């Protein structure tokens, strides 16, 4: 039941006691930081690349019925344009920049390509591989019927109703979500000797996808009509457990998200529960660095827990969510590590969940660090989104002078 013991946030590799804000900003997250790029992510292998052009390839100012203006930008990693991209996809409600104000963005990726988070027929159909798990995929292909198909996770109109835009990129873009997609990846291009076996450090696709977050980040840094220092970033389940890689590296991300990311995201892995280390290399050996199967059955030997992930977003604030029914992802797990990270989130100020047991369903707890554990199976539902609009009223308001 509590078969395990988990590393000290606050003491340092070499024993000594974090007591300060300057000490964990600048020696422990480091040292943190190198633990999750060596043991269990691989390593980012640089930030933004030279030579990124952003190209918007189309722009609507009615959208939704003129609620929103929608934009698609391709994003490319080298001047070269036949180097690798990204297609963005953003909703920005029209009633903020009509005001003449910058809009805060949710940033999140999407499973199975931007066409499928709203029917808007107008969004372009990715021309990339998607997965046979797609609803309406047609030989790995998208097709028109694939419009909206995921569009339950994805409210834009209620997110942007209000006041937030929307961005979206999907995974495929960065790294195709099958075991052989790293070789069609932005991996095979960045920093990569002659293309054979990937080193044991090396990224795989939840460090890409992640990379990927802070790329789109950089495109809306450019953006007019976005603030992008208030971007939320957030994720689902695999894109969750990149949400948090992502927010963890880079903290221009105002506020993270994590909903229901599970094994190798918020779960702790020392608690053994649900997916373990072994389940998910094992059918996903794409999705961590070679080096985290060290673990596969010796979660034990691990020198970290996600629970120091967690404690790399403070003092930003962080909200991780899990399903009532999600045993595979470990809610209490889930938990536990918000518990774990709480000590570094005090030392900034904040506070997250009263109480040392996951509270009743649907009462989220926690100041600046926030949980909720929500009915039903794993997905990401209105329910989840109504509570993170809420945290993002509180803790995404406009910066004034201070
Ligand atoms: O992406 C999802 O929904 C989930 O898919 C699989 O079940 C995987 O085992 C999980 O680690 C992941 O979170
Ligand atoms: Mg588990």
């Amino acid at each position: 039941h509590s078969a395990y013991t988990l590393p000290d946030p606050l003491v340092g590799a070499d024993g000594t006691r974090v007591h300060d804000r300057a000490t964990w900003q600048h020696r422990r997250r480091p040292e943190l930081l190198q633990l999750f790029a060596r043991e269990v992510y691989g390593r980012t292998p640089l930030g933004r690349p030279e030579g990124m052009v952003f190209k918007v390839t189309t722009m609507e100012h009615a959208a939704l019925g003129g609620a929103a203006t929608r934009k698609e930008v391709t994003v490319r990693f080298g001047r070269d344009p036949n180097a690798p991209s990204m297609q963005l996809l953003l909703y920005v409600p029209n009633a903020v920049i009509a005001r003449a104000e910058r809009a805060p963005v949710f940033l999140g990726l999407n499973f199975y390509g931007n066409h499928t988070v709203h029917t808007d027929p107008a969004i372009a159909l990715s021309a990339r591989w998607i997965p046979a798990e797609a609803p309406n995929g047609a030989n790995h292909r998208a097709t028109e019927a694939a419009r909206g198909s995921d569009a339950q996770k994805w409210p834009v109109e209620q997110i942007l109703a209000r006041g937030y835009a929307v961005a979206t990129v999907y995974c495929g873009d960065l790294c195709p979500d099958r075991p052989d997609g790293l070789n069609a990846s932005v991996a095979s291009w960045l920093d990569a000797a002659a293309g054979d076996q990937r080193a044991p450090d090396a990224w795989g696709a939840i460090g890409v996808w992640a990379w990927g977050l802070s790329r789109a980040l950089d495109y809306l840094e450019t953006d007019p009509l976005v603030d992008a220092s208030r971007v939320a970033v957030h994720g689902h389940a695999r894109l969750g457990k990149a949400a948090l890689w992502a927010g963890a590296q880079d903290d221009r991300f105002a506020l993270v998200i994590s909903n229901e990311s599970g094994c190798g995201g918020a779960a702790l892995s020392k608690r053994i529960h649900g997916e373990t280390v072994a389940r998910i290399n094992t059918v996903f050996p794409h999705w961590f660095a070679r080096n985290f199967r060290r673990y596969d059955d010796h979660e034990e030997a691990l020198p970290v827990d996600q629970h120091e992930l967690l404690a790399l977003v403070a003092p930003r604030p962080l909200y991780v969510a899990s399903a009532e029914d999600d045993d595979w992802a470990d809610p209490r797990g889930e938990f536990l590590a918000v518990k774990a990270a709480e000590p570094v989130f005090r030392l900034f100020g904040q506070t997250g969940p009263s109480g040392e047991d996951v509270p009743r369903v649907n009462e989220p707890s926690g100041g600046a660090l926030r949980y909720h554990i929500r009915p039903g199976p794993h997905g990401m539902t209105a329910q989840d989104w109504a509570f993170y609009l809420a945290f993002a009223d509180e803790w995404l308001k406009s910066a004034l002078p201070a």
